[PDB]
Formats: structure tokens, sequence, C-alpha cells
């Protein structure tokens, strides 16, 4: 029902954003990493698997093609009797094992084909999560940047915006209203307002001094 | 190593603009001090008004 469904899309929307809340830009970062190394070492060891697998049936073929000359070492050391039978016989075998040695031959190519596009492979995956991890230092290192540097910015007079900054603000304004007070006393109090006018300014008598002097 | 030395130059301008800051705002810390310490006993002290004692 479509009921369900919005009712169930509702749910999620919330056990979502709590998941988002309980993230931390750094300390996240780390599982991407650990996590992307455990399964480079899982990867890693497939390809040396392979490359073990290569270097065994190697062995087969070794063995063939070192004894395709045994067995004529083998026929030389019957014929040294004067036996023809056991020598061809062993001439018959030799042949055997030769297709047996070049079709492991062939074999053995392919999987060198194999295990070069394999040993490829690996290189450029260990390049990019070693790559990928020197951005994540570059960028952890940009977070714990940004982390404190949103408590601390210019101290633009139309805001607050933190705790050290909206401490300096108040008392700021503190010290501009009491400083406002203290003129206000005597602005308030005056002996007379002409008096008050002739203490804001000298007059005629302080104009002719210093044009006088000057 | 060019991309992180491009971030890093604009995080030395960032630090130096942001210590400029705090020292120029501590220098008008100590000035408003001064002002307040000169207020707080001003106040206090003032002309001798006939009309009132405060």
């Amino acid at each position: 029902m479509g009921l369900f469904d919005r009712i169930k899309r509702v749910v999620s929307s919330n056990l979502n954003d709590l998941v988002n809340k309980a993230e931390d830009p750094e300390k996240m970062l780390e599982q991407a990493i650990l996590e992307m190394q455990e399964d480079l070492v899982q990867l890693r060891q497939g390809v040396a698997q392979a490359i073990a697998a290569q270097k065994r049936s190697e062995k087969q073929y070794n063995d063939a093609q070192n004894e395709i000359n045994k067995w004529q070492r083998n026929a030389q050391l019957a014929l040294q009797k004067g036996d023809e039978n056991l020598a061809r016989q062993a001439l018959e075998r030799k042949k055997t094992y030769t297709d047996t040695s070049a079709a492991l031959k062939a074999s053995l190519d392919t999987q060198s084909t194999q295990v070069e596009t394999l040993k490829r492979n690996l290189i450029q995956l260990e390049s990019k999560i070693s790559e990928a991890k020197t951005k994540k230092e570059m960028l952890k290192a940009r977070i714990t940047t940004a982390k404190a540097q949103e408590q601390l910015q210019g101290m633009v007079r139309g805001m607050n915006t933190s705790s050290a900054m909206s401490a300096f603000e108040r008392m700021e304004e503190k010290v501009l209203m009491q400083e406002s007070r203290a003129q206000a006393l005597g602005e308030l109090a005056g002996a007379d307002l002409e008096t008050q006018f002739a203490q804001l300014e000298g007059g005629s008598d302080v104009d002719d001094e210093l044009a006088a002097l000057k």
C-alpha cells in the first residue's frame, strides 16, 4: 500500500538523519582507509595465488622438457646393449612427453600473459589506494583546519556567532555605554548653556591667539 | 604536490590574516581596558555642580 510506502519512507528519514548527526569528518575517514587496505590485502593474496599456480605448473613443463632429452639418454643407454625395441618405445614415450611439454609450454605462455595482466592490475590498484590515502591525509588536515576555523574568524561588529567572540562584543558594547554615561554626567550637568558651549569651543579668543602666534 | 602547495599557501594566508585579527583585537582590548579604568573612577570624580551630590 501507498500508505505503507509513505509511512516507511517517513520512518527512514529520521534514522538517516540521526546517522548523519553522529558523523564526524576526520574520524570517519579512517575506516574508508582501513577497509580499503584490508580488501587490498585480499586482492594481492589472490594475485600471489595466481603467480604461485603458474610457478607450480611450470614444474611439469620443466620435467617434460628436461625429459625430452633424458629419454634420448635412456634410448642411447638401451641401444648400447643392442636392443632396438626399448629405444623405440623410449622414442614413442619421448614423443608423448614432448607433445605434453608443448601443450604445457603454450599453457605457460598463456598463464604468463595472465599473470602480467594481473601484475598490471595490482600495480594500478595499489597506486590508486596509495594516492587515495594521500588525499585522505590532506583532506583530514583540511577538516582539522576548518573545525576550529569556524570558531575563529573576523570580528565583524554586526554578529557574535561564537563563545570567545560573543563575550568580546558584549564587553565592547558595555564599554561604549559606560563611556557614553561618563560623558553624559557632565553633558547632563553644566554651569550654563553658554558655559557648556564655551567649554565645547574656546571662542574668538583662541582663534585670535592662533592667528597671531601663527 | 602543486595542489597541496596551493592549499598550504591559501592556508598560510588564512593564518596570517587571523593572527593579525587576534593581535589587533588584543590591541583594542588593552586600549578599551584602559578606557574602562579611566571611566570607573571618573564617575566618582567630576565637576562640583552645586545642585547635586552624586
